[PDB]
């Protein structure tokens, strides 16, 4: 939320992950699986991530960044 107030919609999950397709279908994943660097394998990561975000929602949802100001 860079533009957005405190006035959104908790269409958003809090401890769980949003996981969203193009349609607009809405999922809720265990925050287990943290959105971080790609995890391509150990030691080095690359300087160009083939993954900004880990995508732990099967292909086709993505997750979406939840940004809140409160609850």
């Amino acid at each position: 939320s860079d533009v957005n107030e405190c006035l959104t919609i908790p269409e958003a999950c809090k401890g769980e992950m949003k996981c969203i397709n193009h349609y607009g279908g809405y999922l809720c994943l265990p925050r287990s699986a943290a959105v971080i660097n790609d995890l391509h394998g150990e030691g080095p990561p690359p300087p160009v991530p083939p993954a900004q975000h880990p995508n732990p929602c099967p292909p086709g949802y993505e997750p979406d960044d939840q940004d809140s100001c409160v609850d």
